[PDB]
C-alpha cells in the first residue's frame, strides 16, 4: 500500500536501540508502527470484541501481593523444572503460527537462536504450522542445552500428523503440546478487514496418541477445570490453561481465573503431582509470571512479546525480551521476600477482590456533560 | 368537491381540518389521540398535509381508524402554494444530498460488512436525522438501552474441550414451528423512515429469501398493511408473527386478531410495556397518553383474549418474574422479556438479568415446561445470543439491528445480517463445544459475576488532572 | 471581567425558548453559559473534590426498577401530604441562600411566584440567608394556597433567632426547618478561587426550641441513622437526611443510601409513623424522586435546578422546573404501574447493587496505550 | 599535585577514576555500589564530574564512605575544556529559561495556593525533567501509586450531628511527644533537586517556623549533613526522625546511629522495603542491589540494633499484617505501614487497607495498646488523614506534597502545605462531629465497601463507537 516508503524510513535507524526498550509493551508499540497491515492484524487480533484477550491481562490486576520484609534477598534463584527438563526461567517462548510475516528473513528460526544465544535458554514451542520446517528450526538452535518442545494441531488425514509426531521425535523435540481449542479458527475480524486441524478431536484421539509416541503430551487449550481433572484420568503430562490468546471464543474467562478455580480442586483431588498446568495469554510483566506461579502454575507461557520483539529486532530482540522479563520477576523476587520458585505459593497473594470482574452501569451522558469540577492553580500571565 | 379557503380556514388545534390527497378530512376528535403525538398533525392543520402522511402510513389507516362521517368530500385541486407540506424530515437542511451522496454506493459492498454494528454505523450517517432519531434513542437519558447490552457482558463463558464439533445444528422450536435459528426480528414501527419504497416488505423478503429463514414480528404501527408483508414473504416456508396493542375501542383490536390470523400470522404478541409513551428526548429535541394503546389493559383482558382467538398469546414487554408466574398462571403460550427497547420506563433491569433470576424460580415452581420465554434488547453478537439460550430463553430477538441493515442494503442486507448472526453463533458453539441448541445448558456458563453492576464514586478529577502516565519508547524522529 | 458583553448577548435572546427546556440538566447548562462568575461558583459548588455532590446523584443508579404490567394506570396521582398540610407533588423547592446572585431583579420572591403561579404549588423553604426578607418573600406569594417553609440557622446571639422564629410564624410560614449540619459553612474552594450560623447547637436546643413554638420543627441536615432516631426521641416534625447538597463534609454518604438503611430500622424500632423522613441532594429527574418515595421519603427536596432555573427564567423558570419534574414523575409511574404515592412501596425496587459503590484499580496507561480495538466499515471514497 | 590526562587516562568501566572539586578518588570500587546505580558515574569517569556531585551530595558523604586509600591527592587546575561536566539535567534542553520564567514569580502569590495539589501542578511545571521524573515516579507503570490515594476513596463518612463542635484540637502524641498536628512529613531522598539552595533545610524551617510544627523524618540518603537540617530548625520544640536504611559495612550504620542520637533526633524509622531498588522508567527512560542498602536485613538485625540504642525503632515499610505483629512480638516502638511510595514492589496493596486489616487483629491479640502504628502513600486532602486516624493509625505522613511545596515556594510554601492541611483537618473534624484526635473512632466511618477494588470487564469499543449521547439545549446562536 505505498506506505513501505514510511515503514523503512521507520524500520531503518529511526527504531531506539536495543539497549533503550524498557518493557515488553515498548516492543509492541515498535511492531505497530512499522510491521506491514497483513502481519500486524494477523498478529494483534483476537475474536471479535476482543474482550478475553484484554481480559487475559486485566485479570492479573484483581490480585495483589501480600509482601514478606526482613527475609534475606541477597539471592534469588528462578529456575524451574518443566516437564521433564530443569529450565532457566520459568517462562517460554509459545508458539505463534508463521513468524516469517515480521520477521521474513528468519522466521521462527530467529526465535530459537534468540532462546538459546544469551546467558539464558527458555523453551520453544514450534507451531504445527510455522512458516519454516521443523527441521529447520530445531537445527538453527545455539545449545544442546535449549530445550523445543512440539504443538501438534491433528490433521484430518491423520497419517501426516502420525509421521510428523514420529519426526520431530526422532528431531529431538522434548514433548508434545496438542492445542484443543482451535476445532476452527475463531473470527480473527482485523485480518478479515484486509484479505489443517481435525474438527473431530476428542479424548479418545489423545489416549491412543499416547500410545503412539514417548514424548510427555499436554492438551493446550483446556479451559475448565472439569477438563484438567479429564486431562488428569486420561494420564496426559500436562494442560495449558489457555483460550488461545483470546483469538478463538471471544467470552472466555481469562486463564489466571481459571488456574485459581482450578488448583484448589486438584488439591481436593489429589491428583495435583500427577499434572504440570501451565497458564498462558496476557503476561506482560514479571509481576503476572509471579501472580501465575504463586497460584500453581509449573510455568507461563507468551505468543505476542516474543512475535513482536523478533519481528522488531529479530533473534537479538527475542534475547533481550528474554533478558528483560528475567529482570522483572528477578527484582520483583527480592520484593514479594521470596528466594526459590518453590517459595512461590498462594498466601504470598491477596486473591480477595479476583472476582471484582465489574460491567459499569451507563455512564449518565448529561449530568457529566454540565458537570465540572476543581481547576488547578493558574500561573501569572504577567 | 369542497372548497379551499372554506377548508384552510380550519387552521386551529382543538377544531382541525386536513388535506391528505384529495379528500379533506375534519382531525379535530384525531388530533389528541394520534400515535406519535398531537403536535405533528397541529403544526400542519388546515394545510394538504399528504407529504408527510403518504410515505409514512400503514396505507389501509385511515379508512381503517377514522369514522367515516369524518371522511369529508374533494378538494377542489390544490391547495395554494404554501399549503401543501415539505416532506417530514424536521432539522435536515439541504443535507439530504451528502447523505445521498454517502449512500451512493459508497456503502461499501455488502460482502466487507463484518458484524451488525457495521449496519449501524452506515445508517447513522446516511440515514434522515428524525429516522436516525426515531430507531436509535431510548427513553430518557438512555441507561437501561445500553444496559440491556453492557448485562451480557456480565455473563462468562465455560467452553469444553475436545468434543467433535463438527456438524452443528442451531434450529430449534418456537412457539410449535421448527425454526432454522434462534433469534428473530422484533417489531419495529415505520421501517419506511429508512427504507422508503419498501419498508416492512424488503424486511419480509429478506428474512425468507437464503437458506435460512428467520420469524419476523410484524408490529401494529408499522408502514405497510399486515396484507402487503405476508403478501411480499418470498417463501411460504418462513414464519410471521403479529404484535397488537389493544386499542381501547376493544372492537378494533377484536377485528385486528381475526383479520391477520385469517392472513395466516403464527402467533400473536400483546405489547404490554407501553401504555404511556416512553420520552424520547432525542426525537423531541428535533421537534404520552392517547386512546390508541388503551392503558387500562390489564390481566382479565388478555383472558378474554384468548377465548377470542386460536393463534398463541405471547405478552411482550414483562420486567419481572411475579409477571412471568401470572402469564404462566392465566396460561398464555410465552413472554418476552422486554422492556421496549429501552425506550420506555428508563432504570428498568436488563431482561438477561431477569431471565437469569426468572427460570429457576420457573423450575423450582414446575411451570417451566408451559411458558416459553424469549429475551430482546441488547443482542448484537452470537455469543449474546448463546448466553440468552444457555440461561433458558427459547428465541432472541432484535429490534434495531435489523432496521439499520435494512435500510442501508434492504432485503439483501436484512439477508447479510442474517447470515453474519447465524455464523457467529454456528461458529461460538463449535468453540464453546456443543452442537444443537439443546445442548446449551447453563452449566457452560460464568454467571458469579452476574450481578456486578457497579456504580462507582465520582473521581478525583484534581488527583487525574495532575497525574502523568508512563510511556512507550519513541522512534528516533517519529 | 468584561464577560458581561458575552453574556448579555448569550442571555438576551439566544436563551433557548422556554417551551425548548427537555429537563433541569438544560437549566443548568444555560446558568452555567451565563451566570456572573460570582453566582455560578456560589452555586455550582461543593466541598472540595466534590465527590458526595456526584454521589448523590450517581447513588441513584445503583437502584433499579421491577416495573408492574397490566396495571390499570389511565389514572395516577401523585400528591401526598407532607407536614400537616397536602401539597400537589412530592417534591420541594428547598433552600437555597442568595437568591439575587442569578436574578439579581426579584431573587426568592420570583421562586414563590414560580411555585404557585400555575397549576401546582411546591412547598418553598426559605434561607435564613435569602436575600430579600420573609415578608418579602411570604407576601410575594400567588396563593393562599401555595405552603411555604423556614429554614432556620440559629444564630450565636440567641435573641435574634428567637425573634426571627416568633415573626416567621406571625408571618404564616408553615414549619421551621433547623439546619443543622453547617457549624461552620464547608470549603467551596470554587468560590475561594475568586474571592451567622452557631457552633453549638446541640440537641438540648433543639428541646427547648420545641418548647418555644408552635410549628413542626425538621433537623435539615441528618446523615447516619442515629440521628434520625435522636430526632425521633427528642420529637421533633421530620429529619431531612442531606449533607447539605455536598458542600459541607466531602466523602459523605449518599442521602438514599442512608434513607435505604435508616428506614427499616424505623420500623423494627416502630417509630416510623412517628417522624417523617425528607431526602434531597442530586434528584434531578422524576425516576430519582420515584426511587426516593419508594423507599421511605415522605417528600424529596431539590436545591439547585429552582436556582438555575429562577436564574435564567426567573419565575417563569420555576415554574416550568415544577412542571417538568411533575411530568416525569407522572410518566414514570404510569410505567412502573402504580397509581397513588402510597403505593410506591420498596418492592418495586431492585436494590441488589446499591452497596456497589466502587473505586476502580488504576487504568493500565501502557497496555491501553499500545492497545488498538475492531474498527467499523468504511465509506467508499471513490 | 597529580596530573590530568594521566588521571583522565582510566575513562573507564570498571578501572574508573574521577575528579570532584580538585581531588582525585579512585571510583573503581565505588561504582557498582553507587546509590542511584553506577552509570550516573560510569557515562562521566576520567573527567572532572564535579557539576554533577557538588549541587547533589550530603556533603560529608565522601570522607564519609569513601575509604582514604581510594581519595587520591589534587589535580593540577583543570581538567581540559570537554573534560569538565555540565550539570545533570539529563533530558533537559535550553529549557531551563521557559522554566525559569515559568518560575519567575509567575508562580501564583502563594495565598492563592488552595490545596496540596496546587504545589503538584506547578512543580510538574517549573522542575527540571530529572528532578520531577524522581519525585514523580513509581515503581513500574505505576498502580501501587495511583492505588494508595484511591483506596482512601473507597471509605466514606457517618458524621454526627447536633454536637457542639466550637472549639476543635487536633494535636495527638506520637512516639512519646505531644505533637501539635496528626501527619508528619516522611523522608525523601534529594530535597536539592528541587530545591536547590537549601534542599532539606528549608524543609526543617518549614516545619517549625509557624505556629503549628511538624515532625521531620530526615532520609539517610539526603543531599544534606543531618548536622545542618538539626542546625537549621528554627524552634526548639520542633521534633525530627532519622530514617535508616542499614549498610552492608553494618559499622557504619552503627556510626550513623550513634551520631544522629548525639544530635538528637527523636526515633529511627528504619527502611525495611527497599533491599533492590524499584524499577522507574520514566526515570529510566530519560537516562537494583547494591552493598548500601544491605539486602540480607532480617529480624535478628532489628533485635540487634535495639540493644545499641536508646531512640525508639520504627519498622519503616511493612506490607502485611504478619509483618505487624512480629515487629509487635520482637518489641520494636511502631511500624509504618507503607509499601514505599509505590515506586518498590508493584502491586503491593494501599497502607490504608491494610491499617484496616489490621488494626482489629492487633486489639484481639492484645497487642494494640504496645505498637504505634503510621500510615503513609496517597494522602492529600484532610478527610484522608481522619479515615486514617478513625482506623486507629497513631500519625499519618507524606512524601511528594512536602517536595512539591518545597520545590516550588521553599519554607514558605512548606509552611503553607502544614496549613492548607491543618485546616482541612479542623474542618473536617467539625463538620465530622468530634473534637479530639482520640474522638476518631471508626465508629464515624463507612467501611462497607472498603474492599470494593474493581477491574472491570474491558468492553466494548464498536458499541460505544456507534453509540450517540443525548444533548443539551443550544443557545440560538452560540
Ligand atoms: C388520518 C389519521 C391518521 C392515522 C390513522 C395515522 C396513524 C398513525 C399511526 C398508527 C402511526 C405510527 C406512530 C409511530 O411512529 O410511533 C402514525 C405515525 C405518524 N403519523 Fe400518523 N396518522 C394519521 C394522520 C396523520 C397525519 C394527518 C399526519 C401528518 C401530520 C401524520 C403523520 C405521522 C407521522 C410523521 C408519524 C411519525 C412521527 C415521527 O416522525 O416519528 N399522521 N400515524
Ligand atoms: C564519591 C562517592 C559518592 C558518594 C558517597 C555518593 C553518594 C550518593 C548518595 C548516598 C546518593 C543519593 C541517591 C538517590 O538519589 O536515590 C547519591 C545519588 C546520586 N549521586 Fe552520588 N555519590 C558519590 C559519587 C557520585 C559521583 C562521582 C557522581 C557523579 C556522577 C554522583 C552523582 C549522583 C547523582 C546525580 C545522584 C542521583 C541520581 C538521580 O539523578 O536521580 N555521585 N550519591
Ligand atoms: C500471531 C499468533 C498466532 C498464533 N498461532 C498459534 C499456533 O500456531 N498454534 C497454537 O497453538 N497457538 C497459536 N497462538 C497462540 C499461542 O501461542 C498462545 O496462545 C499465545 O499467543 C498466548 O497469548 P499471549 O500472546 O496473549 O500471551 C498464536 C498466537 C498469536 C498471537
Ligand atoms: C424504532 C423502534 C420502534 C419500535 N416499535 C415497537 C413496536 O411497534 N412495537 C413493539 O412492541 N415494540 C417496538 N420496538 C421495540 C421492540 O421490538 C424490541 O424489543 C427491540 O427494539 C429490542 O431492542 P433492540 O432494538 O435493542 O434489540 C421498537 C423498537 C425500535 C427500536
Ligand atoms: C447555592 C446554594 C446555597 C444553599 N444555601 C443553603 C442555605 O441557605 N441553607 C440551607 O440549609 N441550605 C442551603 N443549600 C442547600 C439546600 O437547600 C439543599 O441541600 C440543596 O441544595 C440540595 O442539593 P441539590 O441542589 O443537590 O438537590 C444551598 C444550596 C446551594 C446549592
Ligand atoms: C522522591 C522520593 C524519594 C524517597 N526517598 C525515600 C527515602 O530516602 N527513604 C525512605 O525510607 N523512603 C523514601 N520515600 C518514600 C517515603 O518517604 C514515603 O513513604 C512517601 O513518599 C509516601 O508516599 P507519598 O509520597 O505518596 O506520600 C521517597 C519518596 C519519594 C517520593
Amino acid at each position: 500500500t505505498k506506505e513501505d516508503i514510511a515503514r523503512k524510513e521507520q524500520l531503518k535507524s529511526l527504531l531506539p536501540p536495543l539497549d533503550n526498550i524498557i518493557n515488553l509493551y515498548d516492543f509492541e508499540y515498535l511492531a505497530s508502527q512499522t510491521l506491514t497491515k497483513q502481519a500486524w492484524a494477523f498478529y494483534s487480533s483476537g475474536a471479535n470484541d476482543e474482550v478475553t484477550h484484554r481480559e487475559n491481562h486485566n485479570a492479573y490486576h484483581r490480585i495483589f501481593f501480600k509482601p514478606k520484609i526482613l527475609v534475606d534477598v541477597r539471592k534469588v534463584d528462578i529456575s524451574t523444572d518443566m516437564l521433564g527438563s530443569h529450565v532457566d526461567v520459568p517462562f517460554y517462548v509459545s508458539a505463534t503460527a508463521l513468524c516469517k510475516l515480521g520477521n521474513p528473513l528468519e522466521g521462527e528460526k530467529d526465535v530459537a537462536r534468540g532462546c538459546g544465544q544469551g546467558v539464558t535458554k527458555v523453551p520453544q514451542m514450534i507451531s504445527t504450522l510455522a512458516s519454516c520446517s521443523p527441521e529447520e528450526i530445531i537445527e538453527a538452535a545455539p545449545s544442546d542445552k535449549q530445550i523445543q518442545w512440539y504443538q501438534l494441531y491433528v490433521n484430518s488425514d491423520r497419517k501426516i500428523t502420525d509421521d510428523l509426531v514420529k519426526n520431530v521425535e526422532k528431531l529431538g523435540v522434548k514433548a508434545l503440546f496438542v492445542t484443543v481449542d482451535a476445532p476452527s479458527l475463531g473470527q480473527r475480524e482485523k485480518d478479515m478487514k484486509l484479505k489443517f486441524i481435525d474438527p473431530s478431536l476428542t479424548w479418545k484421539d489423545i489416549e491412543e496418541l499416547k500410545k503412539k509416541t514417548k514424548l510427555p503430551i499436554v492438551i493446550k487449550g483446556v479451559q475448565r477445570t472439569e477438563d484438567v481433572i479429564k486431562a488428569a484420568e486420561i494420564g496426559v503430562s500436562g494442560v495449558v490453561l489457555s483460550n488461545h490468546g483470546g483469538r478463538q471464543l471471544d467470552f472466555s474467562r481469562a486463564p489466571i481465573e481459571v488456574l485459581a478455580e482450578t488448583m484448589p480442586i486438584l488439591e481436593q483431588r489429589n491428583l495435583k503431582d500427577k499434572l504440570e498446568v501451565f497458564v498462558d495469554g496476557g503476561v506482560r510483566r514479571g509481576t503476572d509470571v509471579l501472580k501465575a506461579l504463586c497460584l500453581g502454575a509449573k510455568g507461563v507461557g507468551l505468543g505476542r512479546p516474543f512475535l513482536y520483539a523478533n519481528s522488531c529486532y529479530g533473534r537479538n530482540g527475542v534475547e533481550k525480551a528474554i533478558e528483560i522479563l528475567r529482570d522483572e520477576i528477578e527484582m520483583s523476587m527480592r520484593l514479594l521476600g521470596v528466594t526459590s520458585i518453590a517459595e512461590l505459593k498462594p498466601d504470598l497473594l491477596d486473591l480477595s477482590t479476583l472476582k471484582a470482574r465489574t460491567v459499569g452501569v451507563p455512564n449518565d451522558v448529561l449530568y457529566n456533560e454540565v458537570y465540572e469540577g476543581p481547576t488547578l492553580t493558574e500561573f501569572e500571565d504577567a
